[PDB]
């Protein structure tokens, strides 16, 4: 079809790759995933609200903080401003029909400036957006419009043992052999190597390697493993022995294979896209006591970075339906099975047949997300994580979102029921499909292992997510990809700023959509770019400051953005989403420590945009535009006198700090990356604290800066009652955040299998001595504020060494 082929055009725009392209495959089963996706996508169009779907309101279920239960909303009809008080289990079309009787009723209440709209049977004590403006007590002004037409969301119409031959690898340009291994889950079933050989351009074993195994007790989700050695690891590369039709594998197949430059990509059943300059292999396949119970509560009762011994796992089998009683227990269970025997298999799935318990039982992320990780490989004990899933919330859904997706590269098999999922909550909800959207194509634009299996799934959702979302996209996309070249051409050059006037003055011509949509804030849309007042930073890195008109008038702020290229800002993403996790946990507790998650977005390799946080500058800029390396105890708190004129103002941005700082003291000293540097950390004029560029720390001593200035404000010399405040807060914060220990860890976890050679075996097992596991609260109390001793003794110490380095 004619349209069909510019259809198929547009979307490779979009998605950054050619999904209709198939030179990098020896099978079809990305094909087959395209095909079997279209159920779930046209299943999911045809079930959702054509209403709600188009304007999207954002609720959530989770009760009211106390802090926030201790209200009028303005309405903005042209020069009308009528001001109404309502009640809080009030049905904004309640609220509605009630403006009628104090004045064809078929218009909306929407957000001003924003994209959001107040809709559906929800209490306005339920939208994300009204709770936000209480937790900073605004004033919630409503503009009376229309609603959007959704007429403008419609889419387009054997016994014997195993053995496989070697029959030998290619190289592009002494000693070499072949390890034949087979996976399952990280776990080696059976490992055979050929014989070594000099190095040539050509190495011809032509071997049957006979593996101890046999067919039948082959597990679907194996893979066979080949590596290059020459002791060193060269190459490798992945295959399924039993592909997406449950068929085993069989005939001859040459397989590029990815080098290493010594991990997530590790696993990838993808083959390498570059041929020319790609070592290639080729092959050839043709085929209850007491104690026993308090022995394993303990094992039980674990992290999940708690390895199990041999007898460990025979324990916890052979009790394992006195083991499926216990939901806090699954993942260690299943790690305990022999995958490599069918008997086994057959009598886990007897089990799973059997979850009573795990289906009724209380849904646990932390627990949930285990069973998604690197460490399960058989698609039906991974499916029972997906159907407890199904109980979130989209609030909830948009949390773990990042996470989740990074997840879909430890499945197996491309088309499954996490990549179906993500399809089906991001085609139900415009604001999860949106960052969806981004996830995905940030994935496909930098990770060629995965970006196949991505863009198919992308593909699936832009087919789905109707006509008006691809506009939205299109015109987001070609905005993005032309800030992108402007952000590479000027770092690879004052006559820097007057080449960038120049070269923005060209795009601000024509070229550009009028408005486009704020990628890490779907609900702002920034229209005509203010040249004045765009910059380039004084950085190494030399990033671009660009700020933009409000596009909607009713508003006139200009929306800050900030584009960067040479830190990889997916490392940036992970981090800052698990510190609105946080605020999210600590909310459960009535907690508000003011933390600040700036909207990030990675875009493609090393490269992508970052929020502005208005009226924010750098500790280390204060330090020295007062005093260089010199730090005076005054100089911080003079700055907010300064920048707070009213007593008012001053007494409460003191009030914001302790608390921005007791967050961010906490959150980075959980997530190990506490000991920063003065020129990292920012605050507003309002003195709320954040931290920046995380990129860069754990890209590349004190648990957490608590620097004299910092005190000084708090009133230290001498414990002041502030600093009483603020480690009352901090261990409040800190207890707070270790009964959620099991989701921190695999978090943190799967931030560093996907997200970061990073040792495994150490650096991932630093949080376990951050979250003083296996010690009662009141012990964990005393080691924190042992913490922050270290601070009070270091003072300066650790900043000042830091300018050191960061000058030498
Ligand atoms: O996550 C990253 C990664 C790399 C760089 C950053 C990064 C660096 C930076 N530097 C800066 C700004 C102003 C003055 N001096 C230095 N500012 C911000 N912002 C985000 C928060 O709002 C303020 C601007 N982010 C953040």
């Amino acid at each position: 079809s004619e349209e069909s082929q510019a259809f198929q055009r547009q979307l490779t725009a979009l998605i950054g790759y050619d999904v209709t392209d198939v030179s990098n495959v020896h099978d079809d089963e990305l094909e087959f995933t395209r095909r079997g996706l279209v159920t779930p996508r046209m299943a999911e169009v045809a079930s959702r609200d054509p209403k709600l779907y188009a304007m999207h309101p954002w609720v959530t279920s989770k009760p009211l903080p106390e802090y926030l239960w201790k209200i009028f909303i303005v309405i903005h009809r042209s020069t009308t401003s009528q001001t109404i008080k309502v009640s809080p289990d009030d049905t904004p079309g309640a609220i509605l029909q009630s403006f009628f009787t104090k004045m064809e009723q078929d218009f909306v209440l929407r957000v001003c400036g924003r994209d959001e709209y107040l809709v559906g049977e929800t209490p306005i004590k339920n939208f994300q957006w009204v709770r936000h403006c209480l937790k900073n007590g605004e004033e919630i002004h409503v503009v009376l419009d229309t609603p959007p037409d959704p007429a403008l969301d419609e889419v387009r119409k054997c016994d014997r043992k195993f053995r496989v031959k070697i029959r030998g690898i290619d190289i592009p340009v002494l000693t070499v052999f072949v390890e034949a291994n087979i996976q399952h889950g990280q776990q080696v079933l059976c490992q055979r190597r050929t014989s070594p050989k000099p190095f040539t351009e050509e190495v011809l074993w032509n071997v049957w390697l006979e593996f101890s195994i046999k067919i039948k007790d082959l597990p679907k989700g194996a893979l066979l493993n080949l590596q290059i050695y020459c002791v060193r690891l060269l190459y490798y590369v992945n295959l399924l022995l039993i592909d997406h039709r449950f068929l085993l594998r069989r005939g001859e197949y040459v397989l590029h294979m990815w080098q290493i430059s010594g991990n997530a990509d590790k696993l990838t059943s993808a083959t390498n896209p570059d041929k020319e300059n790609s070592m290639s292999i080729s092959i050839l396949l043709d085929n209850m006591p007491n104690q026993l119970r308090k022995q394993l509560e303990a094992i039980i009762a674990t992290d999940p970075l708690n390895p199990l011994t041999a007898e460990d796992k025979e324990l916890l089998w052979h009790f394992r339906y006195e083991s499926l009683k216990h939901p806090k227990a699954y993942p260690k269970l299943f790690s305990s099975v022999k995958w490599g025997q069918q008997e086994i298999v057959a009598k886990t799935y007897q089990l799973l047949a059997r979850r009573e318990v795990w289906d009724q039982s209380a849904l646990d992320v932390g627990l949930t997300m285990q069973l998604l990780d690197c460490n399960f490989s058989d698609e039906n004990v991974r499916a029972i994580a997906v159907q407890k899933l199904e109980s979130l919330e989209d609030d909830d859904v948009l949390h773990y979102l990042l996470q989740l997706v990074q997840a879909v590269k430890f499945e197996p098999y491309h088309d499954s029921a996490l990549a179906r999922f993500l399809l089906k909550r991001g085609l139900r909800n415009k604001r999860i499909g949106h960052f969806l959207f981004w996830f995905l194509r940030s994935e496909i634009a930098q990770s060629r292992h995965y970006q196949q299996r991505f863009a198919v799934i992308l593909e699936a959702y832009l087919r789905g997510c109707g006509t008006a979302m691809l506009h939205d996209f299109t015109q987001q996309v070609q905005v993005i990809e032309m800030l992108q070249k402007v952000t590479l051409d000027i770092k690879s050059l004052s006559q820097v700023i007057s080449q960038l006037k120049q070269k923005l003055e060209n795009l601000q011509n024509s070229q550009l959509p009028e408005s486009f949509r704020v990628p890490y804030d779907p609900g702002l849309k920034a229209g005509a770019l203010a040249i004045e007042k765009c910059k380039v930073m004084a950085s190494k890195k030399k990033p671009l400051w660009l700020e933009f008109k409000c596009a909607d008038p009713t508003a006139n702020e200009t929306i800050g953005i900030i584009f960067k290229h040479g830190d990889d800002l997916r490392q940036d993403m992970l981090i800052l989403q698990i510190l609105r996790i946080m605020e999210s946990i600590w909310e459960t507790e009535s907690l508000d420590l003011c933390l600040l998650p700036y909207g990030c977005i990675s875009t493609g390799d090393k490269i992508g945009m970052i929020e502005i946080v208005k009226d924010a500058t750098t500790i280390a800029k204060i330090q020295q535009s007062t005093v260089t390396g010199a730090f005076k105890d005054e100089v911080l708190n003079h700055w907010l006198k300064e920048k707070s004129p009213t007593e008012e103002k001053f007494q409460a941005a003191v009030e914001r700090f302790v608390y921005s700082c007791a967050g961010y003291c906490v959150a980075t000293f959980v997530l190990g990356i506490g000991d920063r540097h003065n020129d990292n950390i920012m605050i507003t004029e309002t003195g709320n604290l954040f931290h920046i560029d995380f990129g860069h720390i754990l890209g590349n001593r004190v648990p957490f800066v608590l620097t004299p200035d910092f005190l000084f404000v708090m009133g230290t010399s001498k414990t002041s009652p502030h600093f009483q405040k603020f480690q009352d807060i901090c261990v409040k914060a800190y207890l707070a955040l270790r009964h959620h220990t099991n989701l921190l860890i695999i978090l943190f976890s799967m931030m560093l299998m996907t997200g970061m050679q990073l040792t495994s075996k150490e650096d991932i097992e630093y949080i376990r001595d951050a979250l003083t596991v296996g010690k009662n609260e009141e012990d964990a109390k005393k080691y924190f504020l042992d913490q922050i001793e270290v601070c009070r003794d270091k003072g300066w110490t650790v900043q000042f060494n830091w300018f050191l380095h960061l000058v030498l």
